[PDB]
């Protein structure tokens, strides 16, 4: 009914088992264990529903107890996964993990056998979820389901990039296209490019190349050097100083959501882009991955930072 | 609704395997199927009675976490009411991760058994009035001193139940067992408590006896494949079932203890008792699962019709 937002990836479990004495292997060893709920897709499409996007958020689980969690986390939050995919029988993707005194691991198990069960018989069949949507999020996983969803509905919905890994984004080279927005970081923009970017300069010469592929926004992370931004019409950088905490992760995770955010209230994208940056100012800090998001935590924190700002102009 | 209610007391455990799916190494991810089970004999045994249709107060050591919210959320869909249970703010549910390799044995785990000693006399205090109001009372032999404070306050006013979990675990209580209504060992554990070897059905009609002379009520003694013996003081015998294969052994002496739980609020006799509980322990045998997914009041009776038993009355 209301204009929403599709996010559609992976959901990752994440099983952690912290030793609290001295590590022997074969035997039981003592300690906590801490259930977080992870995954790229996962965790863009809460920090949005934190914000107040209405997100659909279209995933794969299992009808196990992982996978009743996260529906029930998804309810709590507002990001609705009613369109996910449910395999009987079978786990929700699910990393367990058994770290040592020291906080490393000595043992893991990694079950991806859900992800590899999505397929475009599925995709055609929540076909309206993915057309009515006004912007769609994906990341690098699967290029052979980007570049189905990408010839199927590039001209109902408008594509989102998140490529994940300077690997993952190499694979997906030929395809960002048809996207309308991407988001890599300097290094992942190397790599769509296919030329070295090492200062301003490069990072125009990059972005117009992305625009001349048919892309209409592009925004390039400078970790801690702020964000670079294009609209075609409008160029620039802006820079944050100040924050700077435990774990630096999960911070591109908020950024996605935040571009999101400012597209459904149209925001001038000089102020989207300093939204975005706050979601991921905050994310930095605090560990917790995701602390607390709330519409009016962000804008508190928004006022209170120095803004350095540089325009450009082609 | 103010109608009749069994009381189970004890531990709720979170179980989480890995298992292997490619040859196990040490500080290196291996590819796997992850299993996420509800375990702890007290919470199997009120999970079985509220299957059956038995109003159950299931009285536990929660904590705060999602795997709390795992057990609450399981506990409405079933029907075992834990709305009296002790939750710990900031706390952990009682969680056993363990990662097992390729052959199927554990090369590393995490025990987050930290909650389940929490439990304290003020706590039980303040919930007095649900042990007081209950009809039957079940407890295994975790911890002792609670057990004892348990029963010196409480032994008159609720009827207590007694599964022995081990024979190891049997002997730290067995100077308190005179308080119990009834009490459910095995073979083994029935020795430990006893003080002498039982080799027959004159051994296990004088362990009885001595049970019943401590002030014990009912005495039911497993016997495996050689079935169930029992002792109320007027009626004593032996019953077993013909044509029952084992898959899977643990959760079975569980289920019974529930089924002495639905023929006492049913005021069963003792050979229907013994019969139905065993029907029920025979189910969860015939599964590889701890609690087999189908077991209700109709699949217990259906099965119950359909077995051809084996029964000897002994006087006296």
């Amino acid at each position: 009914k209301e204009p929403y937002l599709l996010v559609f990836g992976a959901s990752v479990v994440d099983v952690f088992g912290f030793s609290k004495a001295s590590y022997r292997p074969y035997n039981s060893t003592p300690g906590h264990v801490k259930i977080s709920f992870g995954g790229v897709c996962r965790n863009i499409a809460e920090n949005m529903a934190r914000v107040g996007v209405n997100t659909n958020f279209m995933s794969i689980l299992g009808n196990d107890e992982h996978g009743k969690s996260i529906v029930e986390h998804s309810k709590k939050i507002g990001y609705h996964m009613d369109d996910s995919m449910v395999i009987e029988g079978g786990s929700t993707p699910t990393y367990l993990a058994i770290l040592d005194e020291n906080g490393e691991m000595v043992s893991a198990i990694a079950d991806m056998k859900s992800i590899g069960a999505m397929n475009t018989d599925f995709i055609d069949s929540k076909r309206e979820i993915f057309e009515n949507a006004e912007y769609t999020v994906l990341d690098s996983d699967n290029p052979e389901i980007m570049e189905y969803l990408l010839k199927n509905f590039k001209d109902k919905t408008n594509f989102i990039l998140d490529p994940v890994s300077a690997e993952k984004a190499s694979w997906v080279k030929h395809l960002i296209k048809d996207f309308h927005t991407i988001k890599p970081n300097r290094h992942e923009a190397e790599i769509l490019a296919g030329f070295p970017i090492t200062d301003t300069d490069d990072l125009i010469k990059a972005s117009n190349y992305f625009l001349g592929l048919g892309i209409k926004k592009v925004f390039i992370s400078l970790d801690a050097d702020g964000i670079f931004y294009n609209d075609g019409v409008s160029c620039g950088k802006i820079k944050a100083t100040e924050v700077d905490v435990k774990n630096v992760t999960g911070a591109g995770d908020s950024f996605v959501a935040g571009l999101g955010y400012g597209y459904m209230n149209k925001m001038p994208i000089e102020d989207i882009v300093k939204f975005a940056m706050t979601m991921s100012n905050i994310t930095i800090s605090h560990e917790e991955i995701h602390p607390d998001m709330a519409l009016d935590t962000v804008l508190a924190k928004l006022e209170k930072t120095t803004w350095e700002e540089e325009k450009y102009d082609l």
